[PDB]
């Protein structure tokens, strides 16, 4: 358990992630959930997606210098949700104006002309569900697309195309 | 009326199962969950396990002439749960004295001397978790080994050896 | 084979018992008998008792959500023995360590400051005789006080005094 | 700011308990608390209760054969909490289904027709506030009546009426 029914999340110890060092904490009942993409390479197997998460964190830790991978959760097309900063550590993912008031979830890969498979979309929503259930996400949580809050191309034309569908998407 | 953060399941319409011919139902809160293996080939990709599902369902349908895949849910080493007969229909999985009062989930593989991967064990636990939230299983469901309800090595020595540690395993 | 009759037990059928869902079994011969009371309200007629018998059961299956009334037999001031889980299925009456190895007869009522009418005593002391002849009980079974194996006042204070008198009472 | 600030519990070695013999560990945060009552004699002086506490202990330890006073914490009408088997050791107080996912606090006495003094009602609540501040009790724990999970009158018809009023009582 991770208390309630938390839609199968892969713990850090499992994708061989480097120890975090982030100390800033999210004031908890979070309201917004910004959705993005990594614009990087994608993976369709648990093995390649654990090697892929690794690739993203190392770039964030070793190269850019941050305390840990900046997303709170990474979603692979292997239908699995990878753990990042978790439901409590404020993540660096949408800018200073949004990082402390929202959870950040990123779909691994670049979705300009490519749509993520149903299992990712499913894994994603299922991850939000265990969010409310946990008491980290207000049942009245609002999902904004990365574009919506920053001058950016992500989460890809196609991936942004679908998030507009979600019962919680917002203007 | 009552859905608390269930979990994510791969729909038959995705692993392309055949049409179910079963029309017999399980009476709702179900009290027992029987765990078993298929003593078949494992698979560690959403792709491969979309076939292993079929292999199992067709063997059951085409060769034993059953109305559908035997178990209510199949579980892959890929870390995803495959929908079998689901929470509503009675599956054929552990003798006539046990089939009408239990949910039968089965890890796809011959776990005689092979422990299933963490993500798989995680998949199953979470599945039963959804079970409760959804309301199909009692809050006090009782996970029982296959070999506990009838004469077989199933669900494999090492897999059985592992489920006895589960919070809901019983006598 | 020796018309072993002592059968004069009201059968589940007769007191309108809800169908049991219990399936684990004792092993005959069974060596111990734990005597408890229900600390509940007493009845003294085949009518008012098949009433209480139904009540004690709804409390065990409807409230505590158990697979059936927890005792193996219920004695009534009406002088009759009411079938509970019976001689073969293991009840839920004295805890993890005794439940597996013992039958649990319980007197319907609260014997903290009353002595069960002779009918009840005769009824029970006779019920044991049955267990013996049929084989359910070791010819030399040992009787225990509910409070003997669990922190409680059961089987009542004066009723407790009385059983310590029985031939088969053990330490 | 926010330091331990736990209320105060009488240590084991102050009321003289025998050495504990238990090794089974609770897994914390624990989310359920089951409120029981010894159903025995009350006390109202740090002297009489410290005595009463060991009575209860010998009974569970030498009589029943158990490894230590069944409960995790005993509440005295003297306004003081007596350390039972503590915050992290599995107790024997509500059968095999709850003993491992709950903490067991018992009010020394019998409240079937006697309301516990306010001090008592404040010592037990203060203890709970403590258990949350120490991360022993999940922040959103639920209080259950001993009788809501097992067949018994415990904690007492009036004490039971008292706790249902509680902000965490959730049957």
């Amino acid at each position: 358990e991770d208390p309630p029914a938390c839609g199968s999340i892969v713990p850090r110890r499992e994708w061989r992630a480097l120890a975090s060092e982030c100390r800033e904490r999210l004031t908890r009942p979070v309201r917004y959930v910004v959705v993005s993409h990594t614009a990087g390479s994608h993976c369709d197997t648990p093995a390649s997606c654990a090697q892929q998460a690794q690739n993203v964190q190392s770039y964030h830790v070793r190269n850019l210098g941050w305390c840990d991978v900046g997303y709170n959760f990474l979603i692979g097309e292997d239908g699995l949700v990878y753990e990042g900063r978790g439901w409590n550590i404020k993540g660096a993912h949408a800018g200073p104006t949004w990082n402390p008031i929202s959870i950040g979830i990123s779909f691994m890969g670049n979705y300009m002309n490519r749509v993520p498979p149903p299992r990712a979309l499913r894994a994603a929503q299922n991850l939000l569900a265990c969010g409310v259930a946990l008491g980290a996400l207000r049942s009245n949580y609002e999902v904004k697309g990365h574009r919506d809050v920053q001058p950016t191309l992500s989460p890809g034309d196609r991936l942004y195309e679908i998030i507009q569908t979600w019962s919680h998407y917002r203007a």
